C-alpha cells in the first residue's frame, strides 16, 4: 500500500517510514538510514542473548528526554551494524487520515516488504 509512519508508541514522536524498512530472513525488520539513527540510542547489553541469524550487541531506545521506550535490539548482521526494531513499540499511522494501528506482530501489518540487500548497505 501506501508509505507510513510509525511513531513511538510511548512518546508518539517518528521513528521512520515504512519505506526505510527491510526485512532480514523474512522476520527480522530493521531500518535503513541516517536519519533512524537520529532516533534511537544504543544501551549496551551485558547478558546479550544469541539469535541465529546475527548477534545482539545492544537494546535501542528512543532518543527522546523523558521518553527512552524500548524500540529493539542492535546487531551485527553479517558485516553490518543494523538495529532491529518491534512493530510493538510503535503506532503505525497513515499520513492522510491520522488513522493510527497497533500492530503485535509484523505477520499482521502489511506493507511492502523488500528484503534486506548490503547493496545498499
Ligand atoms: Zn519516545
Amino acid at each position: 500500500k501506501e508509505n507510513k509512519k510509525l511513531l513511538c508508541r510511548k512518546c508518539k514522536a517518528l521513528a521512520c517510514y515504512t519505506a526505510d524498512v527491510r526485512v532480514i530472513e523474512e522476520c527480522h525488520y530493521t531500518v535503513l538510514g541516517d536519519a533512524f539513527k537520529e532516533c534511537f540510542v544504543s544501551r549496551p547489553h551485558p547478558k546479550p542473548k544469541q539469535f541465529s541469524s546475527f548477534e545482539k550487541r545492544a537494546k535501542i531506545f528512543c532518543a527522546r528526554q523523558n521518553c527512552s521506550h524500548d524500540w529493539g535490539i542492535h546487531v551485527k548482521y553479517k558485516t553490518f551494524e543494523i538495529p532491529v526494531i518491534k512493530i510493538e513499540s510503535f503506532v503505525v499511522e497513515d499520513i492522510a487520515t491520522g488513522v493510527q494501528t497497533l500492530y503485535s506482530k509484523w505477520k499482521d501489518f502489511h506493507f511492502e516488504k523488500i528484503p534486506f540487500d548490503p547493496a545498499e548497505m
